[PDB]
């Protein structure tokens, strides 16, 4: 059962534990990179690392997939964005007015999955 | 409101975007450190890194605070237990049988809050 906690005072500014996203990908998803941490192998290109600026996250995520990641996108809401990388292959799915909380998945040599945590607005 | 999505397919071994903790800390909180990134501030005693095996996660946790996180401690589902770490005063809040997800917060020179995503078992 998916739920969160708030702990402690008023104080500070806000915070993610997402700071950073780049990815491995040729014609699929190679890889994710989370916060500099590898997941994946070592095929496809090493995309630019995308950092999320103090209260920025994903609003808007396309990702195409089948039994792999083949491609991936997002949109910030401060307008930023990263992507598209990887192939045409897939069928194309979007996420939209949604905060994007934390990014999971699973991999071997190849992105086969992400077990995107989000809230949907 | 808070919910996820797969995408992609049934293999791989499965990975968490949160990888990595540490804190600064004395009496109270000054600072969580999550997968390298540094939220808070220069004050306290810096904690050794805690990283997540494959596979591991967070399955129970203590959190003492009040107006600022005063102490944290977890064990994960493996039997590694990482803290208690801060002061012994504010009150003590303890998640079980739990997996968590993702740690976001508020920091300024001290760390005032947690938002903890966790699955509720
Ligand atoms: C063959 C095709 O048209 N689309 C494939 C899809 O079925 C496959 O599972 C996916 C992920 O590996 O890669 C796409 O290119």
């Amino acid at each position: 059962s998916l739920t969160h906690r708030k702990f402690g005072g008023s104080g500070g500014s806000p915070f993610s534990g997402l700071s950073s996203i780049a990815v491995r990908s040729g014609s699929y998803l190679d890889a994710i990179i989370i916060d500099g941490v590898h997941h994946g192998g070592s095929g496809g290109n090493l995309s630019p690392t995308f950092t999320f600026g103090s209260g920025e996250y994903i609003s808007n995520m396309t990702i195409r997939s089948g039994d792999y990641i083949d491609n991936i996108s997002f949109e910030t809401n401060m307008g930023r964005r990263f992507g598209p990388y990887g192939g045409s292959g897939g069928s194309a799915n979007t996420l939209s007015n949604v905060k994007v909380i934390q990014i999971n998945g699973s991999a071997g040599d190849y992105l086969d999955s992400l077990d995107i945590y989000y809230e949907q607005y």
